[PDB]
């Protein structure tokens, strides 16, 4: 096991209450089987990147306290990161690792999209209509109420509002588009996991079942970045040391969502039980 405990971090403090299972499906478990102390912060999704950085902090110095432990290894998603990342920049003494997995680390292209429709910034109306519905499908699934207050969890996600989140906090960003940062910085390890939407749909296996990946795929085509997870673009969620980000899947299938459907039988979790067996051997 991990000399320090590892915190999953992810934005939607309801997710577990309003869905009934975790974000990280199946992880947290997975983690624990094999022997580690595995904790879960549940971030504001609908604030500042910087409150959700505050947010962390205030959870990591009560479960310190908690559990005499010296440092945390955080690995987070979306969101999640960057509040890792905000934590690990102003308290490197408490952060063991920042591990980025599908992190909006240089900004959402989808997020810039919908910032331009709720503008009406002379978005074509057929387009509209694509990314609204592909979002409420993403949602219902999810929240299970067959009906776009969502704007309030990607504002703080565009591209102008990371650029000026990584301004503030630049540890461990890659020098070049899509290259890869340095792996220790200040003393604190970052790591980063990516992938991208890839194959034909017929193809998908498990997501065949999934609502959330037909979506996922209408949202992918409205990227400029060809290499998108849905959500956010490939080089973007570079952050540190690359560990592995062509895996063919899409955001919410990298956190085994919905509820274990995922692409080609790839197992999700193993990712993360691999992962925590390396920082293991890194002698975190
Ligand atoms: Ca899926």
């Amino acid at each position: 096991s991990t000399k320090y405990p590892i915190v999953l971090v992810h934005g939607l403090a309801g997710f577990n209450e309003i869905v009934g299972f975790p974000y990280f499906y199946g992880i947290a478990d997975a983690l624990r089987q094999d022997g580690h102390q595995v904790f879960t912060a549940s971030l504001s999704a609908f604030n500042s990147n910087e409150v959700r950085g505050k947010q962390l902090w205030q959870f990591v110095q009560t479960l310190l306290q908690e559990t005499q432990a010296k440092k945390v290894n955080f690995i987070g998603h979306s969101q999640g990161p960057l509040a890792c990342r905000y934590v690990a920049a102003n308290y490197p003494d408490s952060v063991a690792s920042v591990t980025s997995i599908n992190g909006v680390n240089h900004g959402s292209e989808i997020a810039d999209l919908y910032r331009r429709i709720m503008r009406k910034d002379s978005i074509p109306e057929y387009i509209v209509e694509k990314v609204l519905n592909a979002f409420g499908t993403i949602i219902s699934t999810f929240s299970g109420h067959r009906g776009q207050d969502a704007i309030a969890a990607l504002e703080s996600l565009t591209t102008e509002q990371v650029t000026e989140f990584n301004n503030k906090y630049p540890q461990a960003l890659p020098k070049t588009p899509g290259g890869e940062g340095d792996e220790i910085v200040n003393g604190v390890h970052y790591y980063c996991f990516g992938s991208y939407i890839q194959g034909l749909i017929a193809g998908e296996k498990g997501n065949l079942l999934d609502p959330t990946h037909a979506a996922m795929r209408v949202l992918n085509t409205f990227f400029t970045e060809k290499q998108n997870d849905g959500l956010v673009g490939r080089s973007s969620m570079r952050l540190g040391k690359l560990i592995k980000d062509d895996y063919a899947q899409d955001h919410i299938d990298m956190v085994n969502q919905v509820a274990g459907l995922v692409g080609y039988n790839e197992d999700i979790v193993a990712i993360y039980t691999q992962h925590a067996k390396y920082l293991a051997s890194k002698q975190l």
